[PDB]
């Protein structure tokens, strides 16, 4: 175990010791370097100004220490870094890494006089003209890395390494490899030249690598290869070339990489064309990367007898017109991706060969059309893409072949699929209609966003159990009902920006018990007119009913009502319904009824006539409903309302009416509100006032702007309006016709005696 | 996520990995790198010229909460997210932005648009900020700016007024004007570390009410006000390190009652501590005072403080201690005394602490321990007293502490010896006064450096709980298979040690499958007889109990080449010099060989006709016996039987001639005879019986024989032949006195 150094006056360094590592700064004034040292593991050394004295230290006691990580701190000219370093007598040291930014050092094998027992090593940002004889005195070093700094490298300096195992050359801005950089390199299993300036690559650049698995060149400036560059690796396995501006690969490039693997080659731009046979006979190969290139067309025989191939990427070209047996000889193929490749149409029999095919990619491209024949032998198809095409409509017998097709995504297209788009030649054999997706039991999750989509199939909610969502935005549904929901999984079928006039529901759920069936109904022009009042009801209403419509952001298109009115805040009272299917209703007045309150509205109080209009029985049945509510205030000529009798009015307005002489004919039989507003209160009489009666309905009479004699003739008012005091408004309002006064002051004049 | 569409007249592509898509804009070179997360990042870092990033084709990512930029150069006046607007980025929680290339001067334009963001922080860009640069945010939780030289006004802070945790670490700050810090009324930290502050001024926290766990873990300060601190009245913890100031204002943290942790230590001018400096600190739990350079403490420091369970006086320069320093503390459980100059402890030190666990005195100058000091733990767990000047250990020392599991002695004068606690008041003649029987529970002991003389029995045979033991570099003379009586998996060390020879029976077991490690490493071992059971043990066994680390053992001025090792170790080579002066010749010592059960004198000497006789070395108590003759290539006088030939159980020669032989001379006693370069081949009376098959190694050879011829010695010469198998007669024998009386020649042929 390292302890902190006993305090003395001798050093001035400050050992603060912590749990897990001893930490340190030696110019207890100012501390210039800090030296982080854990037990055994490692000791990390790092300096913060230009000043050294590394002489003038307390000459630290670690011993066997793993890893030693310097960091910014100054060599001395030409000596051993063990000796630049000597106040730590670090011994048995695997692992060296050292950072340095300030000034380069060129590198002689005097450097490293005391590291011939050195497993990894790095180097970074401040090695510069690595001499030949620089790793000759290393023993069993396994790995080495370059990392960020301007180098240039003569043939031979690695000659001496014959156990290397990494070699790391990264961001030195290497101009080229010459013939025998790697001569010694005999046991090296993985290499890496990315983010270099190499402009080409010779035949004889990679001589001396015989075990190499592993090489890497994912950034450099390649403008052209040879035919026998990668010739003399024949234990390659995994080969990444990204990012190069070269224009064509050379015929026959891997004609000897028979272990190869994987393949990553994208982003090389400008790549317009690959040779014949490029990766053709490789048993092992099972992994293609050609994404983001520029290729305009793949040869035919390009991957003639590679049959290990599992996973083939080819996104993001300009790739179409694909060769029909192009994928002939593929049958473990189990990822295929063909997006924003401009494809115009695929082959029939491109996907044959492949019995088995789990995700196909065929996204971002231009198809039109595809043929029935695609999908006809893809027995293990799962996720299928198919979104951002100009897909007009899909053959009636297209996933005939997929049973076991999981996840579709059919998004941004033109697909029109109307209720009779699959209509069976007549035969009504299913009620469910004949839309392909009937046989697809397995499909769990469908996208058809922004498309032209014009009904919910049948199929989509008979035949497909296991659905769990369902997008329907952007596309032209005409309408919802309860029907189309009955669905038998928790689904969050949305249905939000569609045309969704009107949706019809019954008072009933016959939903299954379970969590939730979300319906999203944001942005619809919902028709906030009569048939919509159940869906009211059902949504403002608090219930732990299944369905949980979303719509907040749901709003009304009725210009007679409160337009862009939001439910959450809409007056279910004002719901109504015009009767447009009879003609019997008086002319010019507001036809309509509210299903709501169960009441019919005439509303002929915008004319003035010289009778009182003819009302019409509640003949339309209405869920057998016999009331009816009437406005007739700006007509008060009529003289009388006597038709009144044997009809089934509720309602009655009259705030401007003719003189009040009515007889009990007018009296109605089931009026619950009564108004009699501007008229001749003297004429009426006790005996048409005293055949009033409250056991039919409550009854509320309006006494406003009504001018009554007050007189011995005109006797028992007053009492038949304190008897009706909750019947009357404002029975104070009420004045005797002369005086304009309240009766109520002279209620002991009434008496005659 | 889809990496932007046919990347058409754009200059940088997409390389979508299935964690995380980066970016680079390769037309040329790539300058710079964007990769993304789905929602969590986006790291932004460029290496050029800005000029590459002017007009770049906008990603259209979205938006992510953590947002990152390294090293990149943006404009004097327009807002940050109108300099990188190709990002296309809003909804940002989350800003980092390192800048090693260029200083900006801060103005208040260049964080709109961020009026949601938190943990904003600014590393090595800043030079100067201007007032109400921060106010609009209207929500800001953590704020960081470092490594950076700044000097800043003292109404920049008034305007976030919700910043929670705030950090100015390595801003190389001059010194902290009052009121710098005034709207920040909720802060919770400073992290005021690695800048330059000269001193502390009374009011130099005084926009501070919620402050907790304030730090100053690397400042300049020389010197400290007496209410510093007065105008925090919530602090929960404190760290002030590394500071050149030499002494502390009387009652410094008077007002601080809910003060937690104070961990102040590196001031190496800190000569002195001011008397109740803790006072009334109920709250307080951990307290670190190590590595300043205080020298002597005042009586009433920890006065009115019962809820410290920590206290860490190490690395110090204390001297002298006080008496009652821990009176007040009965909660206590670690005690650090370590790296100090103490020369003694106080006898009264200790009576009033019971929850002690842990007490450490190492590397301090301690000359003995009072018989009181550990009266009063009852719960002491682990003692060092590593680097002291100990000279003995009272008979008493762990009377107090039966919980007590390891005790550190290294380094130590320790000169405990087999009479160096024995008393003869109730002697029971074993286990003399208990030194370490208290101790039910010890697990682990070290004893390294030290002078000890012997192993006390008490480790052996009452301390059944003991795992590892070390008495390497100890006085000890010896080791016997009786001090191996562990009743656990020990590990016993004793390497470099005095140890001349080990003493094992035969017969050792143990019965349990636990095994026991032991080391003689660098021990002298002297080889001598008595070493043969510990031979046969370092020999390779199937199974054993005692696994003996053996492989840099010595053996001490060894009879064999000096520096011996054990793989040349033999059974001859056991022998070893008689000690008996009468029983052998005074010229060389009889061999009295255990493992090699042999007894023969080590030179030939001058020689004598008849040899001595003497009595067996081994007494029947070993197979020892005389087999081997020490004159060799001699001409002797006789061989005669009676000079102890008989006595000795075999008779081994090399290159003896003897003329005449005889029947009376060969010792019949003796099981059997070898001699080489023998002169006559004639056959005696006991040759003509074939020597014992079993017990009987010595034999007759063929080679280096002379042949005698003669006609009455042509029938013992018969009978010789008929027993050998090798060969006829001898293979260099050349003898016809006119006729043929070899072994090889028939009996028709006569010596005539
Ligand atoms: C030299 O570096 C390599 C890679 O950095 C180290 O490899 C380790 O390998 C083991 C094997 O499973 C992994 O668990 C570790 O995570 C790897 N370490 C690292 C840092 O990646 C190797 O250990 C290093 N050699 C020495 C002596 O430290
Ligand atoms: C819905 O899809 C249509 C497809 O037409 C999108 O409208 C654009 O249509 C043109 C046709 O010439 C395409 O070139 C464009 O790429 C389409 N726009 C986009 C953004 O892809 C329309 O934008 C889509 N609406 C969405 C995705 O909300
Ligand atoms: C801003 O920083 C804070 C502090 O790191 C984050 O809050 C969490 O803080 C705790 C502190 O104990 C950490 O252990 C957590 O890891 C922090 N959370 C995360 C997600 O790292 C806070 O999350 C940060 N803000 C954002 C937007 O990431
Ligand atoms: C064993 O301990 C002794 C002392 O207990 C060590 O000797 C001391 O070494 C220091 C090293 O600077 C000197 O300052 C002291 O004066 C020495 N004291 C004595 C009494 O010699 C010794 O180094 C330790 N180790 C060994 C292997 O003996
Ligand atoms: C390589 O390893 C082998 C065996 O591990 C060893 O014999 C040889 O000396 C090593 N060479 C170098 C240069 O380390
Ligand atoms: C819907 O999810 C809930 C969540 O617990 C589950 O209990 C219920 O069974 C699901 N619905 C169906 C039809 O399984
Ligand atoms: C219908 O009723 C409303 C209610 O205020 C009234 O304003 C309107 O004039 C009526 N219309 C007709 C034609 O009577
Ligand atoms: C602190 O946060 C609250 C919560 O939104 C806010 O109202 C207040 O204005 C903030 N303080 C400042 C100074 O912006």
């Amino acid at each position: 175990r390292f302890t902190c150094p006993e305090e003395s006056e001798a050093s001035n360094c400050s050992c603060e010791e912590f749990p897990s590592k001893t930490h340190f700064y030696c110019p207890d004034f100012n501390p210039t370097l800090y030296v982080d040292v854990e037990d055994r593991m490692r000791v990390d050394f790092k300096c913060y100004d230009e000043p050294h004295d590394f002489k003038s230290l307390p000459n630290l006691a670690i011993g066997s220490v793993k890893l030693l990580t310097v960091v910014d701190c100054v060599l001395d000219d030409d000596r051993p870094i063990l000796e630049s370093f000597k106040f730590l007598e670090v011994a048995d040291v695997r692992s060296f890494v050292y950072n340095n930014h300030e000034n380069g050092i060129r590198y002689n094998a005097k450097y490293f006089e005391g590291m011939e027992q050195l497993e990894n090593l790095t180097l970074a940002r401040g090695v510069v003209s690595i001499d030949r004889d620089t790793f000759s005195g290393f023993l069993n070093l396994k790995r080495l890395t370059i990392e960020h700094n301007k180098l240039n490298l003569q043939p031979g300096t690695f000659e001496a390494l014959s156990n290397l195992t990494y070699l790391g050359l990264v961001y030195n801005g290497l101009n080229e490899i010459q013939p025998g950089l790697f001569d010694g390199l005999e046991s090296l299993e993985a290499l890496s030249l990315s983010y270099n300036d190499i402009k080409s690559l010779s035949a004889g650049s990679f001589n001396g690598l015989s075990s190499l698995r592993m090489l890497n060149l994912r950034v450099n400036k390649i403008e052209s290869f040879d035919a026998n560059t990668f010739a003399s690796l024949k234990e390659l396995s995994r080969l990444e070339i990204t990012l190069n501006p070269f224009v064509s690969l050379p015929r026959g490039l891997f004609s000897e990489n028979k272990k190869l693997k994987t393949l990553i080659l994208t982003n090389n731009r400008k790549l317009v064309t690959l040779p014949e046979e490029l990766l053709a006979n490789l048993k092992e190969l099972t992994v293609v990367n050609l994404s983001h290139n520029g290729v305009g067309n793949l040869p035919e025989s390009l991957l003639s007898g590679s049959s290990g191939i599992i996973e083939l990427n080819l996104g993001y070209n300009r790739l179409n017109s694909l060769p029909e047996e192009l994928l002939s000889d593929q049958p473990q193929l189990q990822v295929l991706n063909l997006d924003h490749n401009q494809l115009e149409s695929i082959p029939d029999y491109f996907l044959e060969r492949n019995v088995e095919l789990q995700t196909l990619y065929l996204s971002h491209n231009r198809l039109r059309s595809l043929s029935e024949k695609a999908f006809t032998k893809l027995k293990n198809l799962k996720e299928l893409h198919l979104e951002n095409n100009q897909l007009q409509t899909i053959p009636q017998f297209l996933f005939s072949g997929t049973p076991k097709l999981e996840e579709i995504y059919m998004q941004n297209n033109q697909l029109a699929l109307h209720a009779n788009s699959f209509i069976n030649e007549e035969l009504s054999i299913a009620d469910n209609d004949n839309t392909p997706f009937q046989v697809l039991q397995k499909l769990r999750i469908l996208h058809l966003r922004n498309n032209s989509i014009s009904t919910i199939f049948q199929d989509w909610y008979i035949n497909n159990l296991e659905m769990q969502s369902l997008d329907l935005s952007f596309n032209k549904l005409p309408g919802l009902s309860y029907t189309q929901l009955q669905f038998q999984s928790n689904i969050t079928l949305n249905l939000s920006n569609n045309e969704i006039s009107q949706v019809l529901l019954i008072d009933d759920l016959d939903l299954q018990p379970y969590q939730r069936i979300n319906v999203d109904l944001n942005h619809n022009p919902l028709n906030c007119n009569c048939n919509a009042l159940k869906f009211i009801q059902l949504i403002q209403s608090k219930a732990e009913h299944g369905l949980q419509f979303n719509v907040d952001q749901l709003r009304c298109s009725e210009p007679p009502n409160l337009l862009d009115a939001t439910m959450d805040q809409l007056q279910t009272k004002d719901l109504l319904c015009d009767f447009e299917s009879a003609d019997d209703c008086p002319k010019d007045c507001q036809c309509a009824m509210r299903l709501l309150d169960h009441t019919v509205i005439v509303n002929c109080s915008g004319r003035g006539l010289t009778e009182f209009p003819d009302l019409p029985i509640p003949s339309q049945l209405h869920e057998d409903f016999n009331a009816l509510e009437v406005h007739v205030e700006n007509n008060r000529l009529t003289k009388l309302p006597n038709l009144t009798k044997h009809n089934e009015i509720t309602q009655l307005y009259a705030r401007n009416n003719s003189i009040q002489n009515l007889l009990p004919h007018n009296i109605p039989s089931k009026l619950r509100i009564i108004d009699l507003s501007q008229n001749l209160l003297k004429m009426i009489d006790d005996s048409t006032l005293a055949q009033i009666n409250r056991s039919s309905h409550l009854e509320t009479i309006r006494l406003s702007q009504n001018q009554w004699l007050c007189d011995c003739p005109a006797s028992s008012f007053l009492i038949f309006v304190q008897q009706n005091s909750r019947l009357i408004s404002d029975m104070s309002a009420i004045r005797c016709h002369p005086s304009g006064k309240s009766l109520d002051s002279i209620t002991v004049n009434e008496l005659c005696f």
